[PDB]
């Protein structure tokens, strides 16, 4: 067993790994959605760089969670990163509803593990989620719903022509 | 009281303290607008930081006034601020609209106190109104009725298409 | 309904609501301060400065308090702010009460909606107080024990003299 | 006579002819107090460089006003300046409140002259007044009342330490 393990509940170990599969699965979606708005049939340079770099963002989110849970003496336990959600994820507010969707799934498995960690009275998780994840998921999902509701504005008749705005003009 | 009062009268005094408490009603009320156009369901970080800045500009506004209230050995009496004038301030041409009255609003009361001021013949207070606040108040009501005319060109079906690119093309 | 809004409760929301109207009726407050002791039959330079930082501080926190309302995907409703509780501040010591029993009224509403987010199990809300406000608090109420106690030991027959010292020799 | 004089009355021209006078009385009654301060047996060398400053804004003060009766093609009609008050000015507080009333005195004149200005209907008098001279005259009486407020606070049994703690800490 680990020596520097102190205060750090198997349960906890448990939710962190299955939080770092959860960030893979999130960081491999938006790697998909980031090739997906790359396609010549989609081109949408900027939602491709939002969605690349939100995979780079879960990314650094998923080795933050391994460096604590090695530096917690936790042991890295890796299942298989699931498939993303789809192969093709339609126009960019349906593929911005899988994003939010997506963040909001995270956002709840951090809470729900930041609730395990307090119920564990471990504060440094609860320290390490709130510095390193539950404000950066607020803030992208306010992201996405600022995204989501000018995308929305952007829709009716016109909807091709909001979509290359919104790229153009939101995403650079 | 006052060893400095000079000039001054108490109906200018008072004046001056109503002017404040527009001028802080008018910060508080652009608060409200700019923290409304932030909101998830309305996007609209060019208008919010707009409504913000006018904020900013009010609040130099109070303190000016407060300044040259203290130079002119008047006192400050502060008052309730009552809350803005709607919780929810619509589409951005409506809240733009509203932007308008209330700066008509406050640049009447600057007229009137200018009024006020040639009636009790305080030129120290003509001249600082003239300086800080009347084209202040006339370039401003200026740049909102150009974003108004311009949040009318951009009216009609293409509304929210036509906000979207008032807020990005306009407002940055 | 908010689309972001996620374990944000209504009780949250609403003593959001409520703290920023307290740091709206701090920072109107600190306003006041500032320009009391900026009269010219008080004359205190520093101390005015003192509560015109004072005032900038709870306008960073209303509005910081503001932008993580709409984080959240909560409504900022705005109340009236209430009239500063004194017309006429007193002296430094008096004054400088006036501001702590504010401050640890604010640390106090800080600490109650703390004890709500944990009651409510919101981490966001209480890493979001815990990096902007408590410590903010806390090192803001020492600053004013600490003038406190310089503004006591300045007292007795030679507090006119001592309130002049504390003013040139601990506020610049 | 003058070719360049338009609308620029004989009464104007000799009310600033008399402010001239007046500002040079008040700039030989601030050099009087500056040397005054210099005095070895008054040795406050920060309220001599006080006054030494007002000498110096006075003579602005005279220079702007002959500059312009210049411009406006009056004619500069130099009287005698009279002797200062009085040549012990006693202590500092005594002497800020000369100052004090001699500033008054100057503001009162310009405030006059700019009510003949507006009377006669000259816009560039008022305009050169409120410019150049209510503005400097308002915040120089806030500055002396500041003062006058300070050494009244610095005032009783202690007057001699709380004078040198003025001019150490506030004229400095």
């Amino acid at each position: 067993s680990s020596q520097i393990r102190q205060n750090y509940s198997t349960d906890v170990e448990a939710a962190v790994n299955s939080l770092v599969n959860l960030y893979l699965q999130a960081s491999y979606t938006y790697l998909s959605l980031g090739f997906y708005f790359d396609r010549d049939d989609v081109a949408l340079e900027g939602v491709s760089h939002f969605f690349r770099e939100l995979a780079e963002e879960k990314r650094e989110g998923y080795e933050r969670l391994l460096k604590m849970q090695n530096q917690r003496g936790g042991r890295a336990l890796f299942q298989d990163i699931k498939k993303p959600a789809e192969d093709e994820w339609g126009k960019t507010p349906d593929a911005m509803k899988a994003a939010m969707a997506l963040e909001k799934k995270l956002n709840q498995a951090l809470l729900d593990l930041h609730a395990l960690g307090s119920a564990r009275t471990d504060p440094h998780l609860c320290d390490f989620l709130e510095t390193h994840f539950l404000d950066e998921e607020v803030k992208l999902i306010k992201k996405m719903g600022d995204h989501l509701t000018n995308l929305h504005r952007l829709g009716g008749p016109e909807a091709g022509l909001g979509e290359y705005l919104f790229e153009r003009l939101t995403l650079k």
